[PDB]
């Protein structure tokens, strides 16, 4: 039996699914993994601590996990302390923090290509500082750079109670400047409302692009801007061509929906792929620690989270290693991490909305970036 | 028909719109409110009364 | 928060101190949830947390007032990540509404105007 604590986000069904579906599948007769699950709220500082204290006083051998821009300093500082192991869907972390293992690879770089690929000198830049303002520092310098005029306008402070009024202002102040390109790095439901925004007032129609900077693309509603005319840009990294893909979508679309909340769909979001992809990454790293003879089982007691000195553990960086060397195939594609935690080696698919849906023009690989993939009337 | 119109944006200043039905404010009149585009209609049942 | 736990422990009634960009999370965390006061000289922190005295005035309407009075256009933001970017967001939601153009360096086009949001030491470098 292997210990492990979960922490999820107070809302999360889906990932949380996924986390579920992901124990049925990666289960084996070698070794069980047993998920202790925290549902918290992950803003908070405090209730992660009180959560990460409890899973190690339990004795965890490895955690698996969310955070917010609030709650990431708390994660890495007692991972790199405690030498415990993080597992983590969400945003990459803004540096070479030790005991991190990040599922999400990085989107600033097929983010740029991206801007590059559609040639913009000058556009609009909407974000959340909710995940991280690491993207908006590199679309800066590289504003400086390339000699770019970039307006960027934070929309994470306002109220969402009283928040289309900010928006038809925030609109007419961008109808001011002439922009007709913008870009979405932000959450799904912020990207959702200024949407619906866009479509409300209009700049929806031709003669506006919109670059929405996320993993999943598809993840959110595309149907309400699809006939607009409109230039839709945006990023997957769920295959959903791919025949592993293909046959997970497949058992995923015929799921319970009372047992399983959100899981009866045909698409999945990006974040609960990478919490699959998770299960299935520290499952072949045990099983690699287990292959290497390597024992990491705990003597006695973690004891107290707090205690003074505080003396990591000495397995944990045999576990944090093997989850490091773990190369494997999920449904985020090929999955190989470098020794900082980051994603390494993976393939972001650039995708188009069209009138008969979404469609993708090409990929931006991780040393490659960006490749493409290769009515009318008469005249007189 | 309504949310066509916003789709392809034909919402905006310069087009006019007629409800012809009994209520005008029974449906959702929010979503062309901010477009621009006149809209008119009929209302049977006055809530002033 | 070692630090935090122990001074709780022994049953202080006030705490006084400083925090980074990193740790300010878990000073008005623990505070807002302790009912423990903290004092501190550090930056403002972004929001209205509770049991927290900020002694640091708040430095954004002086430099956008001061901007506006030089009748500055188009300038170079010099900023620390180290320090943070709050004035800087500032700045740059206000860019649009006066009409600026602002090119952000972080230091963590013939441009004749700078601005350098550093820590002194920095700023003497
Ligand atoms: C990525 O890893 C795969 C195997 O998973 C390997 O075949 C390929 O050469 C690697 N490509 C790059 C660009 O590192």
């Amino acid at each position: 039996s292997i210990q492990i604590g979960g922490l999820f986000p107070r809302g999360a069904d889906q990932e949380y699914s996924a986390f579920r579906v992901g124990m049925v599948q990666f289960s084996t007769s070698e070794f069980r993994l047993t998920p202790h699950i925290d549902n918290l709220e992950v803003a908070n500082s405090f209730a992660v601590t009180n959560a990460f204290c409890s899973q190690f006083s339990r004795g965890v051998y490895a955690i698996f996990g969310f955070y917010d821009k609030k709650s990431v300093n708390t994660i890495t500082s007692f991972c790199g302390t405690l030498h415990v192991s993080f597992i983590t869907p969400s945003f990459p972390t803004d540096g070479t923090h030790p005991f991190v293992i990040q599922m999400r690879p990085d989107l600033k770089g097929a983010l740029l290509s991206l801007i590059e690929y559609y040639q913009w000198d000058k556009f609009a830049y909407l974000y959340d500082s909710d995940r991280g303002l690491s993207t908006l520092q590199a679309v800066l310098d590289s504003a400086a750079e390339k000699k770019w005029q970039v307006t960027a306008i934070n929309v994470g402070n306002i109220n969402n109670d009283k928040k289309d009024e900010t928006y038809r202002s925030l609109f007419q102040d961008l109808e001011l400047k002439k922009e007709r390109r913008v870009i979405l790095d932000c959450e799904r439901d912020k990207v959702n409302d200024i949407v619906d925004q866009v479509i409300t007032i209009g700049k929806h129609v031709k003669g506006y692009h919109y670059i929405i900077a996320n993993l999943g693309f598809t993840d959110g509603d595309l149907l309400k801007i699809q006939f607009g005319g409109a230039e839709v840009s945006g990023f997957q990294i769920v295959d959903y061509d791919d025949s592993l893909v293909s046959k997970f979508i497949e058992r995923w679309s015929t799921l319970e929906e009372k047992e399983y909340p959100g899981a009866h769909t045909a698409t999945i979001k990006y974040t609960s792929a990478l919490t699959y992809d998770a299960v299935q990454v520290m499952t072949e790293a045990f099983r690699n620690l287990r292959k290497q003879r390597i024992e990491i089982s705990r003597r006695g007691n973690a004891g107290d989270c707090l205690a003074n000195p505080a003396v990591p553990w000495g397995q944990g960086v045999e576990i944090e290693r093997a989850l490091k060397q773990v190369q494997v195939e999920g449904l985020s594609g090929n999955i190989k991490f470098d020794q900082n935690g980051k994603r390494i080696n993976y393939t972001i698919n650039i995708m188009e909305l069209k009138t008969n849906g979404p469609r993708k023009i090409g990929y931006w690989s991780e040393v490659d970036k960006m490749v493409v993939t290769l009515l009318e009337q008469k005249t007189v």
